[PDB]
């Protein structure tokens, strides 16, 4: 009986196993854009993309990771609100079984149809693991999706989603470009908080762009066409695997932007 997403183990029951679920800096978060305070020492972010390298592609049960290689500074995010230097591990969405839900933030109420996590973690922890353990670790940037036109950079992750079609499956994906998942604007807003699945450990700074990105109802229909079970199990289709807003406690939301 481990965690997931429906009635008996969705997110109102973590807490029973992982107790900070009612922390102090728990995510996601609502963000309200009137009270998110403009910080105009907060720099540019800074994304170095250019030498990722992808791995692989992998259904945990959950969502999909597209892995890469963090063995070597190649994908770097650092500037805006972090001191020092965070490298790229996977990205994941989370995504609704209808167009009108599946983003874990919300900007004043209104939720998008999936957000993109890429994950970062502190060099200076020197990997994954020992940087989630602290309260500066991580750095997720999270970009909202909603459905209008495709987003061209992204077919080559759902034409492989066949392929991983139930958890505990991977496949190889290499030479995959993040920076085609990228809106033109970088302007964000920035806050303290957790991881959004277990073990929800509060070691993230959350960078979250204002812009939008645009996939068509194509792209993210075959997101929902993957399973939550794994192959040979009755099929649970991979829908609505986001947490919703949680309180945001003691705490200030700060906006790159007027
Ligand atoms: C012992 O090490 C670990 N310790 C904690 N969590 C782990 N896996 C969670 C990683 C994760 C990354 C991002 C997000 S989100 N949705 O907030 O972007 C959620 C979970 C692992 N681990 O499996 O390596
Ligand atoms: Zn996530």
């Amino acid at each position: 009986h481990h965690w997931g997403y429906g009635k008996h183990n969705g997110p109102e029951h973590w807490h029973k196993d992982f107790p900070i679920a009612k922390g102090e800096r728990q995510s996601p978060v609502d963000i309200d854009t009137h009270t998110a305070k403009y910080d105009p020492s907060l720099k540019p972010l800074s994304v170095s993309y250019d030498q990722a390298t992808s791995l692989r592609i992998l259904n945990n049960g959950h969502a999909f990771n597209v892995e890469f290689d963090d063995s070597q500074d190649k994908a770097v995010l650092k500037g805006g609100p972090l001191d020092g230097t965070y490298r790229l591990i996977q990205f994941h969405f989370h995504w609704g079984s209808l167009d009108g839900q599946g983003s874990e933030h919300t900007v004043d109420k209104k939720k998008y149809a999936a957000e993109l996590h890429l994950v970062h973690w502190n060099t200076k922890y020197g990997d994954f693991g020992k940087a989630v353990q602290q309260p500066d670790g991580l750095a997720v940037l999270g970009i909202f999706l909603k459905v209008g036109s495709a987003k061209p950079g992204l077919q080559k992750v759902v034409d492989v989603l066949d392929s991983i079609k139930t958890k505990g499956k991977s496949a190889d994906f290499t030479n995959f470009d993040p920076r085609g998942l990228l809106p033109e604007s970088l302007d964000y807003w920035t806050y303290p908080g957790s991881l959004t699945t277990p073990p929800l450990l509060e070691c993230v700074t959350w960078i979250v762009l204002k812009e939008p990105i645009s996939v068509s109802s194509e792209q993210v229909l075959k997101f929902r066409k993957l399973n939550f079970n794994g192959e040979g199990e009755p099929e649970e289709l991979m829908v609505d695997n986001w947490r919703p807003a949680q309180p945001l406690k003691n705490r200030q939301i700060k906006a790159s932007f007027k």
